[PDB]
């Protein structure tokens, strides 16, 4: 079994911190990053990648906490793939 951790929105995390996640914690390029927020804010939320259990559980715990650091209400969650 396999994990999706996806990215979900909200009304309050700005843009620029979304990036800064997809870029620290998925790697992703700018253009790229950018564009997995495009669907957040327009599909509701955005798959991020696909990862094992364990690595799946390590970045939404940390994800979700870089954001409460942050006073930010962005939410990570993931699902069976």
């Amino acid at each position: 079994s396999m994990y999706k951790v996806i990215l979900v929105n909200d009304d309050y995390t700005p843009m620029e911190f979304v990036i800064d996640v997809l870029q620290k914690f998925f790697s992703y390029d700018v253009e790229r990053a950018t564009q997995l927020m495009l669907a957040v804010h327009y599909q509701g939320k955005a798959i991020c990648g696909v990862f094992t259990a364990e690595v799946a559980e390590t970045k939404v715990a940390m994800v979700n906490k870089y954001a409460r650091e942050n006073e930010h209400p962005l939410l990570c969650t993931l699902e069976k793939a």
